[PDB]
């Protein structure tokens, strides 16, 4: 019975249910005057493909390193050519049999040589702030211990092992371990030592841990301060000095500061402080805030707050989980610049440096533990680590390290147990551990809807309808009356909503109106802040983002990792510009007569004093009037009516009919803040004098008949097809009805509920909307006016194998300068296919012009795209962009770039300019066809063909959020219908 | 109100509901002594893309031909580079709005100049035997008329238009017309003048039409003869001479021939005859047969017959609908050579020349009218031409021309109204017209299950179960008692069954047993005889077949056109070799003791006198005994027991135990027939003395342990994986469990019935069966025998994200020469995924050898492939083939080539030979992996990689016919289970 398998001991440790061994007690991450040496830099790295063939050849000693090579540390090592990134959403990339690991399991051996001066003696520790997923640590050949909890910190005492002068630190990192079963976040699998490695001296009579407690009495204005300090687990004597408040006190004792300025996301007041013992001093930033739940409302400092949140992953398109500090600071400023006031650290603690930046810049943080067992759901949660008693110690350790590290930061207003981990005994243990350790912060966890072990009711992607019922407290009761009573007394948060994947998210405004109406609604956190795109260079040297499957994954989830409000390089998607407007903290309703505007202060604490209120009147020629208006400060949750200067109203009263003019009132920062320069726009409102309807040209030019062509003023028609073949010299290669668009990511998600759950994209393909064909029925010229005639072209549009159709009639007219086009659309037969109604993407026309377009200008909404349930950030005005800037650089190309609400448009096709006017239409211009757009999986797949594809839509459907959560709301769907609409066209040179 | 559209008159004719105009009355195709001149050859051809731009430039006159070019006539013109073939199954390739045609509609102008001598004067006609789909005919500028009914003949009188000497014939052919709506057969859309164009003189006092009536009185042996002859529609005087029967009689009168030899498919007796008037004589072949329906049985000449049928389309891989006569004769001989006795002309009349060949070679023909409106089904049959009164005249014309052309041929035993045309008034009119015109043949039509207007109950792809209930007369009743009484008194035919697409068809034997058991079952016609592959040459110059979508179709149905028993070049698929055995007309059951065989004559008319009965005993060394045995003729439907020579039994009694020997009794043709040479095999039976079970080698060699390898006799194992890395010097690159195979066409069809209707291929992908992974659990060496040891390798196989698995244990043993491998498979967890049980394709092993294989030999079933529900044609014996001949050249590559029931196998890998033995296993060898097989859409996509992929299966599931009709029958499914099996391996040089 001889056992002959290799590497059984390494594998048995990888399969362990326990937390890491050998590490010091979890504590706060603290800024200390103690000596420190960062071991970051260039290490040596050897990759082996599994435990059984990973060499046990004394490499830890740093001598005779066969097969090592330079690798930066911190790193996610697939980002540097060792293996590849792999992306899964829910599915595990290995067989599900906890706690066992697959045979293919990348093992990365890391090694670094450093110098330890006398200041690291006699006592020092090594601190690892994150290793994915299983680390074993040797120092000078001696085993220190192991790490479990990939985004949690570990510290190992090196006293009596660290030698003066030169030392050799060695770390073996296994990508997969039993811990992988509890780290199934929807993101790239990325092994490595991806956070700081640090040597820290531990002088005697020092401070190991500190627990700040800084409450605020909103009735008295008092701060309630107690700073606890400990060493070796024991409360020690230390002095706490807070200069700004005239405070010297002893650690351990609670005092009442007579008057403090409270901390909030709006006003992040931070008092500098220091706690010190004989051998060590620790610098703190203290924010006085108290969190309370009463009347089913989540309150900070005595006021219900509104969360304007995003879910923040840590991703970098070239460095993986390594986010450089400048990228962190820049992205939180970007968040502030878009009215965001809350962050959820989905779904693991962030880099320890993040916390101070959130304290300073001002965000309400939901700090989330590193726990997700989502992959067990598909088996009915069988073997779920969250309910398996053998994982209890591991999971409690995760919560402990999570809480201890960040417990001092005012910005953390909730602890979260994890994400989509099911329900189970171990989550209850983590809750009980947290409530006892830190009763000052409510506990969040969406995964158990009964809310038995949490303090707030949390859901993800609940529909607008259900959110409205919850806001009113009338959602259906829980079976357990006692649990139901508790949950009904909780405030409600959407930890994830308006999935921001691709074109979208639609429906954001309907959520926001409910957040404002019902105090029990705490708000929501958009899923998610960034796309996880990974930069890839094609053979030519062209950059684009790759996603799941682009890196050879056997199982993957494609572009579901690119679902953000900004791309991986933090460039805004249109959804972010819309989101900023949706969550703007002030509401400005400009009066129709331009005499004033209503101003509501939607903030919770600040008044309007930080803002300058600016107005401008813009017409076709440019700005006609503008200035600033003084507003006596408006209190939070109050409103007033601000008179505008009489010149504005007078200008409006004197406008001729049909002359367009736009009045915009903007609230901008009066002075530089920590997160934007003075004049930065925070909120806005407008009132528009719309251009009158266009006048059809007089039908005075007649139809000139030839053998194979017909001419009506500037329009040449092919007599065979009845379609225009050129307009004013601009060649027209095709004109026809459109009812379809290249499916968005939302259109590829399943239409849940009811008997038909085919995605909308599939419903459309089945129906043939992408392959319409047109039969000509007749061409008549008819008596117009004083010798002129109109031309009517009758057609029927359908698709192969379908009996349903639309009759489309084009009536053309011209006076020689303007072309008038009336289009009439009539349903023919019932638009049902495979048993279910067909819905349309649009009702419009596609002009394929035989010239390229360089510039597109329009009067309408802009500058960015807008669909019926989006475009809140698009304002009324005059806009002009080069063609390439009309498009949107989504990683998977899809329908985008329509400008809804357009009244006029001008395309510069070289020397000539094509001017389109008419009743409100949506405008899109591209250098490639819808089939080239739909076929493209990445942006280099789009190819220009030298034509101009011009879309003029009389109707559009919304974009919704069906990739995850609600589809298009009822009022934005587009069922087949009859339609009619007028355009004017004119070509200029 | 001026109308300006182009080509409205051409289009209005294309949209016409009427049959062609201007043609002479439909008549029989008759062999006449009248002068004839075939206008086949090289014509001139111009293609325009639609009616509106097709030139009206006097081209019919043959002068100034701008844009014409040589094109053979007959032709399907896409086959010669003008446009492309397009394939749809059910869906129309144009919008469904009868009778309107699409704007893109290929218009082919045809022109030929010919010479008409004095023998074509004063009277001649032009005959067109098929134009797809709308022809307009001019002769010397004068319009003759138009053609509707693409596979029906038209004749135009050219008296006074044909000029002596030189004439110019011009034909405009439109691909699409209103007729397209009633010609929706599942096949290539192929416009052209695809059948003969002929000039025929019509001398005075001639014969226009002839209607032969040749009945058989099976009680008296009398023939019942009446030959009708007409001219200009009127019964004329003509003399009928049948030399062989001593007959001279007048046309028009019925006589009783005292004794005739009756015609049947088994014995196609044809009497030569001639009917003549003053100016013309017509040669006929007369077969005396009477068709009757009684006692719910379809009888010919007094006996119920059994139809052994195929559905025959007309297709040629380079000429489209043009089938050269030599290909026709060769393919019907091939049919006879495979025991086929019946043909259904799916779904249109064949070339007129086909009928005489079926009379002569001997087939029961279902002659089917050119009518199919299948594309209307998806709209609930709305606007179905079969029930639209405006199509009545068109549809009756189709039936009339169909019946008139072929009414004289004994082989036509049923008229068919068409195929999948729904139900409607117009089908009733076609039935009433046929029953009145020709009461001597029953009417067939599957589309109306109530059978109101037919004489036989026909169905397609009814399950074995339902066929069994119908055979017993206990199928559920129709709602109308009167209609139910009629249908229950009808015999039952499967006009289509055992869909022969790709690997398959399975389940054929279960149908055949029912056809034999129940007299009401008439038999069935396999769908279908040939694949419609179109030869295509890749850039390299490599040939393969293309199918739907390979020719740029916008809508298509892929490889559903390659669903035949033979490929387009008439090379048999394995399904044909199986089918021939299934329908063999004699049953030979060889006795277990080898003393004799039971012989049942399954024919309906012939005895066994045409057959020589041959026996042979084959052993490992070759033939041991053989000869012929005399059998007193057995009557139809009788049986006897034929003694074999005592030497055979004695040989069997003297065989040592475990020595394999096979006794085969064959019925071969004693003498050359019209369709095969003497000795051609018609039926066979076998009795097998199976080799005893293999003896595991003695476990006397021990396990030699090294650092990274283990050696057990000739086997080297990698110590890391526990898997063999070489066996006797043959490198082993991988060994593991298989549970999956590259989906067949059947596995891609939906599993109808129940809550899960995902295709089996999809069920497997969802379950991860194609991406199994293996974790190593342990490697133990254990005490064997006299110093030797066995090696056990314990593994678990699963897939990423799945909790279910199988434990697989390999126990190896060797005495130095033979390697013994015991494999044990144990289910771990419930194999359920997405709510439904997972089923396996197989339980086996995959050896990936690092050398190429040149030759594969085995003892088992062969020579061709066999799966649990197929392989009837594979007999027991010893077989040996070069590797490339183990594969099957299906147009879409898919699982094929397994040899089930194997007892031993030998692979020649260069110099060395790998010998596998064990209990019954299935054997497959390929030069490429299953993923290369599954990914390949065409055969050039398969790529060899220099390895050998060896599959040894302990269990396989059946292949069924789920691409159309029943899936795998219950007894051949493969639910997960525990299994264990032993192999021996041995390498030789
Ligand atoms: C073929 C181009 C005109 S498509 C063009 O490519 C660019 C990348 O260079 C951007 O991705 C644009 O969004 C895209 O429109
Ligand atoms: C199968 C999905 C509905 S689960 C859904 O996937 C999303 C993908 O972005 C998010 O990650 C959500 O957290 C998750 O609930
Ligand atoms: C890459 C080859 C070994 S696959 C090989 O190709 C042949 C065509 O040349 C045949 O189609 C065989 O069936 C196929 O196995
Ligand atoms: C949708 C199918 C089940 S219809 C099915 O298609 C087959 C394809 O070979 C055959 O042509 C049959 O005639 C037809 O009934
Ligand atoms: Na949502
Ligand atoms: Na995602
Ligand atoms: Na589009
Ligand atoms: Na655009
Ligand atoms: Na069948
Ligand atoms: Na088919
Ligand atoms: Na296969
Ligand atoms: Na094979």
């Amino acid at each position: 019975g001889r056992s002959l398998e290799l590497g059984a001991a390494d594998i048995q440790d990888l399969e362990s249910f326990e937390a890491g061994r050998g590490a010091l007690p979890a504590r706060a991450y603290l800024q200390s005057d103690a000596p420190r040496l960062s071991l970051n830099g260039e290490w040596q790295f050897r990759l082996s493909p599994g435990s059984r063939v990973a060499p046990d050849d004394g490499w830890q000693l740093g001598e005779a390193l066969n097969g090592f090579e330079s690798l930066p540390v911190p790193s996610s090592w697939p980002m540097h050519g060792h293996g590849a990134p792999a992306y899964t959403n829910v599915q595990f990339p290995f067989a599900v049999e906890p706690p066992h690991v697959p045979e293919a399991n990348p093992i990365g051996d890391h090694l670094v040589v450093f110098e330890a001066g006398p200041e690291f003696f006699p006592h020092a520790l090594l601190r690892f702030d994150g290793i994915e997923s299983a680390g074993t640590v040797w120092l000078n050949g001696v085993e220190l211990g192991t790490t479990r909890g990939s985004r949690l910190a570990h510290e190992f005492d090196v006293s009596g092992i660290l030698e003066q002068g030169e030392n050799t630190l060695a770390v073996r990192v296994a990508q997969f371990s039993a811990a992988s079963y509890v780290e199934d976040q929807d993101m790239w699998w990325l092994p490595g030592i991806f956070r700081d490695v640090t040597l820290q001296a531990r002088p005697a009579a020092g401070i190991d841990d500190v627990f700040v407690h800084a409450g605020y009495d909103h009735i008295t204005g008092e701060g309630i301060l107690k700073v606890e300090a400990s060493r070796g687990g024991q409360a020690i004597d230390a002095v706490v000095r807070v200069p700004e408040l005239a405070l010297e006190l002893a650690a351990g004792t609670e005092v009442r500061v007579p008057a403090v300025e409270p901390w909030s996301a709006e006003v992040p007041k931070l008092y500098e402080a220091a706690v010190s013992a004989a051998g060590e001093s620790v610098a703190l930033q203290i924010g006085f805030r108290s969190i309370a739940i009463e009347d089913a409302q989540f309150k900070v400092n005595g006021r219900r707050i509104l969360l304007r949140g995003v879910n923040r992953h840590e991703h970098h398109p070239r460095l993986g989980r390594v986010v450089p500090r400048d990228v962190v600071e820049a992205e939180l400023r970007l968040m502030k610049q878009h009215n965001i006031n809350a962050i959820r650290t989905s779904h693991y603690p962030p880099h320890p440096q993040f916390l101070a930046l959130a304290d300073q810049l001002g965000f309400y943080v939901v700090l989330e533990c590193d726990l997700e067992t989502h992959g067990f759901e598909s088996a009915g949660w069988a073997q779920n680590p969250s309910d398996d008693p053998q994982w209890e110690d591991a999971l409690v350790d995760r919560m402990r390290r999570t809480v201890e590290r960040d417990k001092n930061h005012a910005s953390v207003v909730m602890w979260s147990l994890g994400n989509e981990a099911g329900t189970g005994r171990n989550l209850a243990a983590m809750s009980r551990w947290t409530k006892d350790r830190d009763p000052s912060r409510p506990i969040h966890y969406e995964g158990d809807w009964s809310s038995e072990h949490v303090d707030v009711y949390s859901r993800m992607y609940a529909s607008q309808a259900e959110t409205a019922l919850i806001g009113q407290g009338i959602e259906p009761a829980l079976n357990d009356a006692a649990l139901d009573a508790r949950r009904r007394a909780m405030p409600f948060v959407l930890c994830e909503y308006v999935h921001a994947m691709g074109n979208g998210p639609g429906g954001m405004s309907e959520y926001q109106a409910l957040f404002e109406k019902y105090p029990r609604l705490m708000g929501g956190f958009v899923w998610e802040w960034l796309e996880h795109g990974i930069t890839v260079s094609t053979a030519d040297g062209v950059d684009h983002y790759g996603y799941g499957g682009d890196f050879g994954e056997e199982v993957h989830d494609g572009n579901f990792v690119t679902d953000g409000l900004v791309d991986a390089d933090r460039r805004p998607r249109p959804g972010l510009l819309d989101f900023k407007k949706v969550i703007e903290p002030l509401r400005i309703d400009v009066a129709r007569d331009w005499t004033g505007f209503t101003l509501r202060n939607g903030q919770d604490f600040a008044d309007t004093s930080a803002f300058s209120f600016r107005y401008e009147v813009e017409a076709d020629g440019g700005a006609l009037d503008g200035g600033t208006v003084d507003v006596a400060p408006v209190a939070p949750q109050s409103e007033t009516v601000v008179e505008l200067p009489g010149s504005v109203a007078a200008l409006a009263a004197g406008l001729s009919d049909g002359r367009p003019a736009v009045l915009t009132v903007r609230a901008v920062l009066g002075a530089d803040s920590a997160w934007a320069d003075a004049g930065h726009e925070v909120a806005w409102g407008q009132s528009v004098r719309e251009p009158g309807a266009p006048v059809p040209p007089a039908p005075v030019e007649p139809v000139q008949v030839q053998d194979s062509e017909l001419t009506l003023g500037p329009v040449v028609f092919s007599r065979a097809t009845g379609m225009p073949t050129s307009i004013g010299g601009v060649p027209v290669e095709k004109l026809g009805l459109t009812l379809w668009w290249a499916p968005t990511d939302n259109d590829l998600g399943r239409e849940w509920g009811g008997a038909d759950e085919r995605p909308l994209a599939t419903q459309w393909k089945d129906a043939g909307l992408n392959r319409l064909h047109t039969r000509l029925l007749g061409i008549s010229a008819n008596p117009g006016q004083d010798g002129g005639e109109t031309l009517t072209v009758r057609t029927r549009v359908s698709a192969a194998d379908k009996q349903y159709g639309v009759l489309v009639d084009y009536t053309w007219s011209t006076d020689g300068e303007t072309v008038g086009l009336r289009t009439q659309v009539r349903r023919d037969g019932t638009w049902v296919n495979r048993g279910f109604e067909v819905e349309w993407a649009r009702i419009g026309l596609e002009f394929v012009l035989g010239e390229e377009t360089e510039l597109v200008s329009w009067f309408g909404q802009g500058p960015h795209q807008s669909y019926p349930d989006t475009g809140q950030g698009a304002r009324a005005g005059w806009f002009s962009l080069p063609l390439a800037k009309m498009d949107v650089e989504y990683v998977r190309p899809q329908e985008c770039g329509a400008r809804s609400g357009s009244r006029s448009a001008a395309l510069q096709l070289g020397g000539r300019t094509l001017e389109i006017c008419g009743d409100p239409f949506a405008l899109t211009v591209r250098p490639y066809s819808q089939d080239v757009l739909d076929a493209a999986a990445h942006r280099p797949d789009l190819k220009a063909d030298g034509r101009t594809y011009l879309y003029v839509d009389h109707a559009l459907r919304g974009v919704g959020t069906a990739a995850c959560g609600p589809g298009v709301l009822e009022q934005y769907r587009l069922k087949p219908r009859d339609a009619d609409f007028i355009l004017t066209l004119k070509v200029r040179s």
